[PDB]
C-alpha cells in the first residue's frame, strides 16, 4: 500500500523536441534554432503534457523548455494520478517491465512501463513554412517514436537526475532549466481502454525501433545508463 | 445499442500454426507434418482454449478445428468471451488506425480490425518434441503480436467460412474438413489493464511487422481482401 504510493508518485520526463543538427525527412518539420529562439522569448501558462497529442489524455504539463547547442530541449512532468494509477496496474503485466532496469538502476514499474510504451516526444508547434515567424508552441506528446530524430524521451523520478542523462547538456544549460520547473484537478480525461486503443496504432509505425536506437545514439543516453527499453 | 451488439458477436479467427515448408530459426520450433498428423490423431475431444499471448488468465476463445493440410498445420477458433470482446470493442473506438477502416469494399468492424491489428499472429503451445518419443500434445493457441514461426499469420472475421477463404491453399476437401470439426461461463480472467500492459511486451519484438508482411505473402493473404492490418 506504500509501495503503491511510492509507484504513483510525480514522474519526470526530458528530452529534446528537435536536434538543429538533424535535418528532417519533411519540409513541415523544419523548426531552427533561429525560429525556436524567438518563439521561446515570444510567448507564462505551462503547456500541457499528453499522449499522443490527444487532448483528452493530458498527464502532465511542460515545466521547462530551452534551447541548447544541439536543439530545443524540454523537461516536463507526469503529475495525473489517473493516468498514473493506470500505468501503475499495466505495468505489473509487462513481461518487460518485470525484467527489470539495466545494472546497477532500481526496479520502477511505472517509469519502466512510460519509458517503453513512450519513448519520444513530439512537439505540437504552429506551421513554420518559412513566413511571418500568438503562442506557437501549443504542448508536448509523450508517444511511441518521435516524427523528429533526437526526441527520445527519458523518464525518472527526479528532475536532475533526468537532465542528468544526457551528455549534450552543460551545467548552464541544466541551470537555465532548473530555474524553470522549481490545471485545478486531473487533466487525464481518458481511460486504459483509450491508451489500449492507441497502442495498436503504436504498432503499425515504421521503423519504430530503428529509430528509437538511433534517437538513443543521436542523444548519447546510449552511454549513459537509464530507464530506456530502446 | 444494436450497433454495440453486432460488434460484441463472436469472432472467427484462422490461420497456419506451422508451415511445413518453413525451417524455424530454432530447433526448438521444429514441428514436422509426420508429428502432428500423429500427435492430431493422438488427442479433438476437449477443445484448446485460445488466449491471449499464452497468458492462462487471457483466455478469449477456444481452437474450433484443427487440420493438417498440405503447406502446413491450420486451424480455426472463435473469439468467444464478451468480457474480452467488450474491452476490445472500447478499444478500437480510440485507435487512428481502426478509424481508417479496411479496405477497398470490406465493411468497416471495429472489433475485427482491432484484433487483426494487435494480435495478427497465432502461436501454438505444444510438447516439446526435440526428436524423441514422438496425454495431448496441444496446449493451447495464442493470438499474439507476432508469432515465432513464420506463416503464422492470423486472420479474423464474422464468418468461418468467410476466414477459411481467405488462405488461397486450402482447397475444398480442406476447408471441408475443418467445417466438420466447428460444428460454463466467460473464460476470461483479465482486464484491459493486462492487455495493455501486454502491449508494451509487442513494442518490443524485433522484426515485428517486416516478419508479419512476410506471413502475409508467404500465405498469399496478400493476394485476396481481409481485415489484416499488416
Ligand atoms: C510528433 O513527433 C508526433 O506526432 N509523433 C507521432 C506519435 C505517434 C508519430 C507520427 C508518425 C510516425 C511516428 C510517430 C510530431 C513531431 N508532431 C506532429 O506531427 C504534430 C502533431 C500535432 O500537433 N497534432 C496532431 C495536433 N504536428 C505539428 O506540430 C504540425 N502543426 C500543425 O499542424 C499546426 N497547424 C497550424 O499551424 C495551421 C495549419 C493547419 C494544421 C492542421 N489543421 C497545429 C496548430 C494544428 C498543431 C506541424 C508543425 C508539423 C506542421
Ligand atoms: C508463439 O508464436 C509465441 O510465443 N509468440 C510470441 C508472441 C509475442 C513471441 C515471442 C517472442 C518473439 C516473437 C513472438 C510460439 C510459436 N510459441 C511458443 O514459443 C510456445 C509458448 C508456450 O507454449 N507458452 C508460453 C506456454 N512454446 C512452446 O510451445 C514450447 N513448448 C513447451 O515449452 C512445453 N514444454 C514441454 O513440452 C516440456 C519441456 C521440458 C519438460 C521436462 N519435464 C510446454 C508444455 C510448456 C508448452 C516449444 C514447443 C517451443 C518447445
Amino acid at each position: 500500500d506504500e509501495q503503491q504510493s511510492q509507484a504513483v508518485a510525480p514522474v519526470y520526463v526530458g528530452g529534446f523536441l528537435a536536434r538543429y543538427d538533424q535535418s528532417p525527412d519533411e519540409a513541415e518539420l523544419l523548426l531552427p534554432r533561429d525560429v525556436v529562439e524567438h518563439w521561446l522569448h515570444a510567448q507564462s501558462v505551462a503547456l500541457p503534457l499528453n499522449i499522443n497529442h490527444d487532448d483528452t489524455a493530458v498527464v502532465g504539463h511542460v515545466a521547462a523548455m530551452q534551447s541548447v547547442r544541439d536543439g530545443l530541449f524540454c523537461l516536463g512532468c507526469v503529475t495525473s494520478p489517473r493516468f498514473l494509477e493506470i500505468v501503475r496496474r499495466a505495468s505489473e503485466k509487462s513481461e518487460l517491465v518485470s525484467r527489470g532496469p539495466v545494472s546497477p538502476l532500481q526496479p520502477d514499474k511505472v517509469v519502466e512501463f512510460l519509458s517503453g510504451s513512450y519513448a519520444g516526444l513530439s512537439l505540437s508547434s504552429r506551421r513554420c513554412d518559412d513566413v511571418e515567424q500568438t503562442t506557437p508552441f501549443k504542448h508536448v506528446a509523450l508517444c511511441s517514436v518521435g516524427r523528429r530524430r533526437g526526441t527520445l524521451a527519458v523518464y525518472g523520478r527526479d528532475p536532475e537526475w533526468v537532465t542528468q542523462r544526457f551528455p549534450d547538456l552543460t551545467a548552464a544549460d541544466r541551470d537555465g532549466l532548473r530555474a524553470q520547473w522549481q490545471a485545478s484537478g486531473d487533466p487525464f480525461r481518458s481511460d486504459s481502454y483509450g491508451l489500449l486503443g492507441n497502442s495498436v496504432d503504436a504498432l503499425y509505425i515504421r521503423e519504430r525501433l530503428p529509430k528509437l536506437r538511433y534517437d538513443k545514439q543521436l542523444v548519447g543516453v546510449t552511454e549513459r545508463e537509464s530507464y530506456v527499453k530502446a
